[PDB]
């Protein structure tokens, strides 16, 4: 999977191209991103600070006067959130600023995470937590979480893993949920917390309707089923589904501290289905053998979702051996959904 994000990093300008009719700016490639810069601000190879989309940059007319016209109030604090945008027709994601405006980074690395050095934080869309009335404990220390790295940041490795095969799945928009078994206890979790079973609780309800608690009693293993519950009253219900339901996308072997490879996870889901435990998986598309650009897999990211009449958030790719994974988020979808 992944760890936690490096919102502000020192990188190097890739290929720099003109922007038609707008010749006070130019298009700058930062490794897998395209990002609009002022003319002559960089030349290919010069170092700068790259802030990815979803960065939150507090208001500062000394370092970020060019952010002065997108100032919002976020969580009670005033600043600018970097989001995918189209400027003079050019798709632009992130902010790339020269090194000479950040004296405190002169000693610093290429690849350095200076997110906290520069006080930048991650912006997130509003989310309704559960209440403290159903919270159970903390999301178990012994279970991996769901995050995936973006293809835009893995351009050297997309070249070194060339030739390998990938399970490709649709990334759905929902709330994170984990149903796990450690030896005698079975638990249900949100993204950050474990939940107590009530008949009313939505995660427990979904776990009890697809019967995945009884599936983990049946499998008699210490496993964590990880996915999203998506549907009505969950974060836009962007697939328009009836009700709510759990869609599995990974299985964590608690005992081995590792994820089942796609065919193991696929070998384990059917078994559940074959024994009457109707556990859903995110839509699985055809395996693909790596022979592609970062830009072209991103082209594959656009498309229909589980609701094929809806635009998908993207696709996820992890190699059949399970030792390298990434997501490619559809930029078409990001451009359409501006609270995302």
């Amino acid at each position: 999977s992944m760890g936690v994000r490096k919102l502000a990093t020192i990188r190097t300008a890739g290929e720099i191209t003109p922007i038609a009719g707008a010749e006070a700016i130019e298009c700058c490639h930062v490794d897998g991103w395209t990002c609009v810069i002022k003319k002559g601000e960089f030349k290919q190879g010069d170092r700068g600070v790259y802030f990815e989309i979803d960065s939150f940059i507090k208001e500062d007319n000394d370092r970020y006067p060019m952010l002065s016209k997108q100032v919002i109030d976020y969580e009670g604090q005033r600043g600018t959130r970097l989001r995918t945008a189209r400027l003079r027709g050019q798709l632009s994601q992130g902010l790339f600023l020269p090194m000479d405006r950040f004296p405190e980074l002169a000693s610093n690395q290429v690849g350095d995470d200076v997110t906290e050095i520069l006080g930048i934080t991650k912006w997130e869309p509003p989310i309704s937590t559960n209440l403290s009335g159903e919270i159970l404990g903390e999301f178990p220390t012994f279970i991996s979480k769901t995050d995936q790295e973006r293809v835009q940041n893995l351009i050297p490795q997309i070249e070194e893993n060339k030739g390998q095969k990938f399970e490709v799945t649709v990334k759905l928009d929902g709330s994170s949920m984990t149903v796990y078994r450690k030896d005698d206890h079975i638990g249900v979790c949100g993204r950050n917390w474990e939940l107590r079973e009530t008949a009313t609780n939505a995660q427990w309800h979904a776990a009890r309707r697809n019967k995945m608690i009884e599936g983990l009693q049946f499998l008699n293993r210490n496993l964590a089923l990880q996915g999203a519950i998506i549907g009505e009253s969950i974060q836009g219900n962007l697939e328009k589904l009836k009700g709510q339901d759990f869609y599995l996308f990974d299985i964590y072997d608690i005992d081995k501290a590792q994820y089942l490879t796609p065919i193991e996870r696929q070998s384990l889901v059917k078994q559940l289905n074959d024994n009457g435990f109707t556990v859903k998986h995110v839509p699985i598309l055809d395996d693909l053998e790596l022979n592609h650009t970062a830009e072209q897999i991103l082209a594959m990211a656009d498309g229909p979702s589980l609701n094929k009449n809806v635009k998908r958030e993207g696709l996820v790719f992890k190699r059949l051996d399970g030792k390298f994974s990434f997501k490619a988020i559809s930029n078409a979808y990001l451009e359409k959904h501006k609270d995302r």
